[PDB]
């Protein structure tokens, strides 16, 4: 097939020859010929528009291939490729017994206008209903659906490729397999109703290890508008978890910490949760703990934006809501600059606001404390970030000193 696909230029004529004479040669024709014939899926109906003539030959030596060899996986991925190429094609390019069936149906123009609008470019449903009844004035829509899948079946031997190939490697190179699992959520995002009777049972076989490079896409794509493919994402992910938790541990208590982004992330916590929850309410702790050690540098930023935006109500606002959401490190900030409350208060009806930005400035200029910002030990939490880890290495313990990094955006 390589060296086929190599010298196309002088074999085209060869590939079109065996084509015309199996419907009715020098060495090559009847060799392939004898090959295709040989006794053990693929149509020539669906093929008969909008593909070429000789790329038949490749389709049928990569289906011979695979049922030959079914425990090889580069087969299989040929396959898949070449039926996922011209599905695409034919899609893109789309927009006898279904003229009988019509014609019996309904017992000159007015049928070959009902033919043309039956596909002239096939919410579909009501769409085809509005404009039968528009060109005409019941079968239709056992026909549109036979007609419209007649249309789309290679994605479905695409689909059914790519799942065989990917059940062989629970033997490929990564690449091959995370451009089938690219392949394989495009086709659920984009066609999902048109080909959902084959997502729906292979998603729940495929294995947790070919799935392991696409978690993020995985968590964006859990807003699709629908409802069987979101549970659908929900369980593999659910079941991605287990034997492998630290995959989807941080990203979930993350996001959790419109209600489509809430009942799947409250879902995988819920399944997460059923192994070890001590694990999951530690990561919980140290999240919050990170949130909350991110209190001086928020009244220094307020302050200093506050007199660069005073040359009203506005700043009034602005301060009432720090000092309310500012109520070891809070205790002696809070007896150091606890009149700042009372200082504006009294300055509401200026110096103030200048002698705290002053104040903060000069004690601005570094190392700090753990347990002065919450200190665990023999923890069994997942590293931050273990792509590339045969064992996971569990948290220890936490560093008592924390610096911080100038000449940059303040980081610690």
């Amino acid at each position: 097939a390589k060296w086929i696909q190599a010298e196309w230029k002088e074999i085209s004529g060869q590939l079109k020859q065996v084509y015309r004479a199996q419907h009715q040669l020098s060495t090559l024709s009847k060799n392939i010929l004898t090959l295709i014939e040989l006794p053990s899926i693929e149509s020539e109906s669906t093929v008969h528009i909008g593909v070429g003539e000789p790329d038949f030959i490749l389709g049928q030596l990569y289906h011979l291939s695979s049922v030959q060899a079914p425990e090889v996986a580069k087969s299989w991925a040929a396959l898949a490729s070449w039926a996922y190429r011209w599905g695409r094609k034919v899609v893109d390019n789309a927009s006898x017994x279904x003229x009988x069936x019509x014609x019996x149906x309904x017992x000159x123009x007015x049928x070959x206008x009902x033919x043309x609008x039956x596909x002239x470019x096939x919410x579909x449903x009501x769409x085809x209903x509005x404009x039968x009844x528009x060109x005409x004035x019941e079968g239709v829509i056992k026909v549109w659906r036979k007609v419209v899948d007649r249309i789309f079946s290679l994605y479905k031997l695409s689909c059914s490729a790519y799942f065989t190939f990917l059940k062989l490697n629970a033997q490929s190179t990564d690449d091959m397999i995370v451009m089938a699992t690219l392949r394989l959520l495009r086709l659920l995002v984009k066609h999902a109703g048109e080909l959902r009777q084959y997502l729906e049972h292979g998603l729940e076989t495929t294995p947790t290890a070919p799935w392991r490079g696409i978690i993020p896409q995985l968590f964006s794509r859990l807003n699709h508008p629908e409802v069987y493919v979101r549970q659908s994402i929900c369980n593999l992910l659910c079941r991605v978890a287990q034997d492998s938790p630290h995959l989807i541990l941080y990203p979930a208590i993350v996001g959790t910490i419109q209600a489509m982004m809430q009942d799947c992330y409250s879902k995988i916590v819920d399944k997460l949760s059923s192994a070890n929850p001590t694990m999951v309410l530690q990561v919980q702790m140290l999240v919050a703990e990170l949130r909350r050690v991110t209190w001086d540098e928020l009244w220094l930023g307020v302050l200093l934006q506050q007199h660069m935006y005073v040359l009203x109500x506005x700043x009034x606002x602005x301060x009432x809501x720090x000092x309310x959401x500012x109520x070891p490190h809070e205790k002696w900030f809070q007896d150091n600059y606890g009149d700042a409350i009372e200082n504006a208060l009294e300055k509401l009806k200026x110096x103030x606001x200048x002698x705290x930005x002053x104040x903060x400035x000069x004690x601005x200029x570094y190392i700090l404390r753990l347990e002065e910002i919450a200190a665990m030990t023999n923890t069994e939490i997942a590293l931050p970030g273990e792509v590339s880890a045969r064992d996971t290495v569990t948290i220890h313990s936490v560093g008592g000193t924390i610096t911080i990094l100038p000449t940059k955006t303040k980081p610690k």
